[PDB]
């Protein structure tokens, strides 16, 4: 038997990312996410926090996935988006998505999504950074939210 | 206003652990898949296409037996649920879970898997490997020894 090994040339590591985030935050490496931070000093009820996950996923991952939000959408109870837009991180090709929702008719979940795809020879990655509050915590969180989604990068060369 | 980034990987958020897969001389590797370890026969039976994968993701402490615990709820619901066996075990000395079952899909045709899951620690959190190969239910005399022996030789690579 041949022995085919991870990663290698045809089946490469998964691309590097980085977040920056405010005094404010700080990170969590118990989440059990690759990227994760959570406010130093958490309100009551919710807590609010960031993470960020990649995944090596087949060519046509960022347009699949985005059909999957569209039909997850439709099955969110009380469905409010603030905005959708195709865009790119670091020229990579990149969608952004903000909604909130209504969760067991018990708390409104809010949540600010970035997905960015980094294109291999045969397949791809995808960062997704989502960062979640509850309704009632948008206006604490939201702007800060913004900065952090807006200054992700990505590191496809380590 | 100048804020700290937080890079992945990282010391606190470290890389994924590699993991190796030896493949019979009749299979090849399909890196258009889309996972980090796809496989497939250079000639396979008609309909079903017999195929292993190989997925590592980072996840919190105890996710292996978290993940035994969805694997359970997954199963009482699939069709036709048939288990050949399950098991904890070890691969290169670390945690893992072996299951073999199969099931009715689409009501046309049985869907056969062998799952291997390996956990490797870090010190926050955790690694799980998960080895999946598949065949239809009328291949597993033809695939299931080739199966076993992959399953049987995949190694861990772990970084300090
Ligand atoms: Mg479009
Ligand atoms: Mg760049």
């Amino acid at each position: 038997m041949p022995s085919i090994r991870y990663p290698s040339t045809e089946f490469p590591a998964l691309t590097g990312f980085t977040v920056p985030i405010p005094e404010t935050w700080q990170p969590d490496p118990t989440m059990g996410t690759q990227f994760a931070a959570r406010p130093h000093t958490p309100p009551q009820g919710f807590t609010p926090n960031i993470i960020g996950t990649v995944r090596r996923a087949a060519t046509g991952a960022l347009h699949n996935q985005r059909t999957e939000l569209d039909q997850r959408a439709t099955q969110l109870p009380d469905y409010a988006e603030r905005g959708r837009t195709e865009t790119t991180v670091d020229g990579f090709p990149a969608y952004h998505i903000e909604y909130a929702y209504r969760h067991h008719g018990t708390i409104t979940i809010a949540q600010m999504i970035t997905l960015v795809e980094v294109s291999h020879p045969h397949a791809v990655d995808i960062i997704q950074l989502t960062a979640t509050c509850a309704g009632d915590q948008t206006a604490d969180y939201w702007d800060t939210f913004r900065l952090m989604h807006a200054d992700l990068t990505v590191q496809p060369h380590g």
